């Protein structure tokens, strides 16, 4: 589990969104595994606006932050899980690292701010849903 809290937005994995998230929906995209809902309180996270390919992510199943090198956001084939059939997920970045179902939501960050959240795992790989192209998170 985990979310990004920027401005009056909460960014979560679409497959982990709660009823309150769907009842206060701003935007969702199944192909990216992302959903954004509105919040009453302002958040403290800042979004990175860069092309970094190195950063650090939080792994809840290890209670640890790991430094990683990650690929550029791309369209990647992801195997079937309890939440999605086997399909292509867009705006996904891959790295070598540990990721279980429960690690989704952990933040990946670079020197500029939050880059994305854990969305996929297994086989010694971790995949992150990028948010750096969502410029509207910084306004309204
Ligand atoms: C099985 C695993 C996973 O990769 N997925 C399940 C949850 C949905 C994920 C997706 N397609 O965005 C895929 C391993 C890592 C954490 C989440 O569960
Ligand atoms: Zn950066």
């Amino acid at each position: 589990s985990g979310a990004i809290y920027v401005g009056n937005y909460r960014v979560v994995n679409r497959h982990l969104a709660t009823h309150n998230d769907w009842a206060n929906l701003v935007w969702e995209d199944s192909s990216r595994d992302l959903l954004v809902s509105s919040t009453t309180a302002q958040g403290c996270d800042t979004i990175a606006r860069c092309d970094c390919q190195t950063g650090v992510y939080y792994c809840s199943s290890r209670r640890k932050h790991y430094p990683v090198s990650f690929s550029k956001p791309s369209l990647i084939f992801v195997e079937a899980s309890e939440y999605y059939p086997a399909r292509y997920q867009s705006h996904l970045m891959l790295a070598v690292g540990h990721s279980e179902p429960g690690d989704c939501g952990g933040i990946l960050r670079c020197q500029h701010g939050v880059v994305g959240i854990v969305s996929t795992g297994g086989n010694g790989l971790v995949g992150f849903a990028d948010v750096r192209d969502l410029l509207w998170l910084d306004e309204e």
